[PDB]
């Protein structure tokens, strides 16, 4: 029910204050605080994002919510507590982790991502699916980024919320990220209400490239204008910012922004040039991709940009389309 949903949100927003205190003030949170500071987190940024620390006692959140008069089973359903199936006892889901609040589209805290700082697995532990937290719907930073997304008529999608935090601080405000999942149909429905222009800047690795191709292809099919920013090999936005700085990052992002079709063929360049079977198949694919582009202007430029990769004229490529 809506009443129960509000209770769950309250739990999250109240424990946030305790997590924040634990991180910034307490002895147990000292190492976690140092970790964040070494990753460039100022006191102001930590406070702004409401970042905290979950102690390792396994009953920190439990006792707090119990003291505040919340139903323990509801706290379990809210994904803040886990349940020992043997004795039906409850304990903290998040233990010895740095706690990043996950806010919904209305800016209410509906879940957490807890990062290890001692090299434990998994690196990030998220809230489970709950009535208020759904990974297929939530886009990190969306409530904060909405204004700039509308103003700039563009949304930029990153892989990690950490990248979003750093990108925002660097000056790139129209950024969001899924919680480690493939962009859903629901996400795309939400996004297209804000803008038709979506730029993908995933990590500069094989998985990032594969995700870019897959996500970009689906966005293109849905009638969105897709662009790609390709980071240097082995880097994500956070790593690029840490190595080159904020100004270099915002310049880089503004520099090479390619339409999806151009990025795609550039990735397939070597295979096309050596494999005649792949040549034919990718010429057909790229022809189909370009045909899907709603922008007549960018459709024409894509034709001019893609044609050289197949050693054909723009007129020849246009004919195939
Ligand atoms: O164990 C994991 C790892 C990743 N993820 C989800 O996948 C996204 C991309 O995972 P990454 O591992 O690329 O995140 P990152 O590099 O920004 O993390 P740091 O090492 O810099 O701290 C993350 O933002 C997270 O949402 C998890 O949920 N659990
Ligand atoms: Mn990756
Ligand atoms: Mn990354
Ligand atoms: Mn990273």
């Amino acid at each position: 029910s809506n009443a129960d949903d509000l209770q769950m949100i309250e739990m999250h927003e109240l424990i946030q204050e305790f997590y924040y205190y634990a991180l910034t003030k307490t002895v147990e949170g000292e190492q976690a605080l140092t970790y964040l500071q070494e990753r460039g987190f100022t006191d102001a940024l930590i406070k702004e994002r409401g970042i905290g620390f979950a102690p390792d006692s396994s009953h920190f959140c439990h006792d707090f919510l119990q003291k505040k008069g919340y139903d323990i089973e509801l706290a379990y359903e809210a994904g803040l507590l886990s349940r020992n199936e043997e004795n039906f006892s409850y304990y903290d889901r998040f233990r010895n982790r740095i706690m990043f609040p996950l806010k919904n589209a209305q800016g209410r805290i509906v879940g957490y991502s807890g990062r290890t700082y001692t090299g434990q697995e998994p690196k990030y532990l998220n809230s489970p699916e709950t009535p208020i937290f759904q990974k297929r719907k939530l886009l990190y930073n969306l409530d904060k980024a909405r204004k700039s997304i509308r103003k700039l008529d563009e949304i930029v999608l990153l892989e990690g919320f950490m990248d979003v935090i750093k990108s925002d601080t660097a000056g790139l405000k129209n950024v969001v990220a899924t919680m480690g999942t493939q962009l859903s149909d629901e996400h795309i429905t939400f996004i297209r209400k804000l803008t038709s222009n979506i730029t993908l800047m995933f990590d500069g690795d094989f998985a990032g490239s594969e995700a870019t191709l897959k996500t970009g292809q689906h966005l293109l099919q849905q009638g969105l204008n897709v662009f790609v920013i390709q980071l240097p090999s082995g880097m994500d936005p956070d790593e690029y910012i840490g190595k080159y700085g904020n100004d270099a990052f915002t310049t880089f992002v503004k520099n090479d922004k390619k339409s999806f079709a151009h990025y795609k063929v550039s990735i397939l360049k070597d295979e096309i040039a050596h494999n005649d079977l792949s040549y034919e198949r990718y010429l057909k694919e790229l022809s189909h991709d370009i045909s899907l582009m709603k922008s007549s202007i960018l459709q024409q430029k894509a034709i001019n940009d893609v044609a050289p990769f197949f050693n054909v004229s723009p007129e020849q490529l246009a004919n195939e389309i």
